């Protein structure tokens, strides 16, 4: 059987966070720990929910102490400002950096015994639910609102290391474009193709079911639709990027992603490149070492992207597909090549052997060697 | 804003009950009370799912006295039984009439002032979660699993009242076609046009915005290709009828429905009218009415249910959409007429008000009159 963790609760649409304040008041919850970064305070992106809370007379506390690729310290750190704030309940307001930060803090506060945060790695065995989270989402997207999964980087081991855990999945996100519009354009870019990474790799990861090629395809038309357009600065496309960003994180951690998420943590790791750059770097040269193994599934991704695919071979339809990406990844402003963001080719050994083992690579559709991840590296590292 | 309410756990495919015991264990409950019926303990389905419990050595009681349409006093019976069980958690299995019951016991055992079950009606203002409910459907189907909604018979009043309530969402659905290949045809099919009903009326509601939008349309384009197969006893059509008929309810209440149901809550109340069929017969009628009202969405159902529309007009891909589903209540047994199933034609005006003032008929894309659901009444239960 295929199981499905989602939010029990969710609002979607511009003005989506003016539900927070009643969903706080029907759980009883008496003080919320804020988690988020330094930027999302200073640009004002707190404040529209704290204003909100201060008006509801919700009391709160803050920890913006996230970094992009959030590390064991910045996860301690916030437990220790969780622990001595009193709070009964987190909001997460931020990309996927907060929302992870804010998972691993209320995972350990409630499972003492992960403090060292390593031991959350893999399928954490935890035996209570994570304090209760209210997530708000600012990059259009991770889906971490979403996922039961939450990356963190082990410095001391150049690592990124992924904790999947239903106890993490927040009570209720809020999905509104309101507080994602002061993204810059590069942000909105990077974030968006992340976002169709999660839509492509989940439609052809191995666990993929009915239910998942549904979401998937649809998010993957919602998103190849509305990115340039919201990278462009429309109010409309970004409304309907925070609901594409969504629906593609509603297969990522129910049936899992694949060599592209495999390849771009090592990067996170090693350079500290942010996420959505690194996968989209990645995405259209690890989608034509996967194409022959992916069945009829990038001919649908080629018709959704705006590709007239009759007459077009499986063949031909799998290299659209692939063309579609490269030139939304132009459109947008995604750099071309890994050694333009300072990865360096001695590393592309280190980074495979990281790749091979990153536990997304397991959900590939084909088997990957060592030898082929080094090559892919290299493909996409120059022209 | 648009809010949904969905299950945060689901379990899908053949042998998904297999899952409870290791939820069950994860959530450190102690003792289930069973909410089912007696044909689904007679036919062994209740025991597959015993037959697990007691191999994991979970306890459990049960009450099996649900009926179909449940009433005020299945509903206070099973509470009782709930209250003398030592229970700490619920499994409801079995269509929309246990899954119903078992919310409405699950309310009122953490919400005790409304044990009259009457002052549920509408948006129940509960204070504490239901008791938590683990949701097993054994037709294909209501979706009740995945709905914050249940359906009580006010006997005495003669009627179906809905209660709405973010409390109630099952905390897993189990949506296992190993539980549900025991239906009948009959009940195959007319719990399938139900399903069909779902996902129609919910594509076509006024609340319709995009992310239902896209579920109902795949929900429509499954439940049309597996249902004929499903009702033929076909083994993979019963697993897909299995996840359309939950995809179709993932609308019901975030964003809701039309005179279809509407018009079916008064012919239950009434007669005690199968819910399934009485849907399936109104349906077509219904579709027909509210067609130039739904903008190009039966050019959507028309082509997910096989019709070639191109080059055809907006109205002909509306007439294609309608005789679709004519075509398909022919194809799998639905009786054609209300006449057919014991409506009475002198009992159609009133049948019409309680239409009229049934919370799903707010939900029609076309303003309905009195008048109106009158004249839909009549076209949907003469022989000619
Ligand atoms: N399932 C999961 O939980 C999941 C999935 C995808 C990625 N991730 C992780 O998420 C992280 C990446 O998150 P991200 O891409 O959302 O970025 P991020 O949270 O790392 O933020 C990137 C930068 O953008 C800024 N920013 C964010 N929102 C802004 C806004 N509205 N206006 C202005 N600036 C804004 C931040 O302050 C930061 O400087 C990585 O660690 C990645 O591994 C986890
Ligand atoms: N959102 C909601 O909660 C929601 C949605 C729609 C309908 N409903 C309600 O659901 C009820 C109808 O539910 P239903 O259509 O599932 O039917 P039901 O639960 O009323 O069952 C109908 C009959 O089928 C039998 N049956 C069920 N499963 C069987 C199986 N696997 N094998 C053999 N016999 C089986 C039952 O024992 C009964 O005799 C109505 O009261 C309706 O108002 C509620
Ligand atoms: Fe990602
Ligand atoms: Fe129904």
């Amino acid at each position: 059987a295929n199981r499905m963790i989602l939010n029990e609760t969710a609002w979607f649409g511009r003005g989506a966070v003016g539900a927070l304040t009643d969903e706080v008041k029907r759980r009883g919850y008496q003080k919320a720990l804020i988690v988020t970064d330094k930027t999302l305070v200073q640009c004002g992106v707190v404040a529209k929910v704290t204003d909100k809370m201060d008006a509801a007379g919700l009391a709160w506390a803050i920890y913006d102490g996230v970094v992009p690729n959030p590390t064991i310290t910045v996860v301690k750190e916030g437990l220790g400002v969780f622990q001595n704030s009193g709070a009964d309940y987190l909001i997460a307001i931020g990309g996927g950096s907060p929302q992870d930060t804010c998972k691993a803090i209320g995972i350990i506060s409630n499972n003492p015994e992960f403090a060292d945060v390593r031991s959350l790695e893999g399928l954490s065995p935890t035996n209570k639910p994570s304090v209760p989270i209210l997530a708000i989402p600012t990059t259009a997207g991770t889906a971490a609102e979403v996922t039961i999964n939450y990356v963190i980087t082990d410095e001391e081991k150049r690592r990124k290391f992924v904790c999947v855990d239903p106890h993490d999945i927040p009570q209720v996100a809020f999905i509104d474009a309101d507080m994602m519009d002061g993204m810059p354009p590069a942000l909105k870019a990077a974030t968006g193709v992340d976002a169709l990474t999660h839509a492509i790799e989940g439609y052809i990861t191995r666990g993929a079911w009915a239910l998942t090629d549904a979401l998937h395809i649809k998010a993957i038309e919602i998103i190849a639709g509305a990115l340039r357009g919201s990278v462009a600065g429309d109010k409309d496309a970004g409304e309907e990027m925070a609901l594409g960003q969504y629906v593609a994180g509603m297969g990522i951690s129910n049936v899992g992603l694949g060599l592209v998420h495999g390849m771009a943590h090592p990067l996170g790791a090693f350079y500290n490149t942010p996420h959505g750059v690194a996968n989209a770097i990645l995405l259209p040269h690890v989608m034509r070492y996967n194409a022959d193994f992916t069945g009829e599934k990038y001919r649908d991704i080629a018709r959704v992207m705006g590709v007239k695919v009759e007459g077009m071979s499986l063949e031909e339809a799998r290299n659209a597909a692939v063309e579609a990406v490269f030139a939304l990844n132009r459109d947008v402003g995604i750099p071309p090549h890994l050694r333009d963001v300072g990865v360096r080719k001695e590393d592309i050994p280190a980074l495979a052997q990281a790749a091979l083992d990153d536990v997304c690579t397991g959900g590939n559709p084909r088997e990957a060697t060592l030898e082929d991840i080094v090559e892919l590296y290299h493909t996409a590292w120059t022209s």
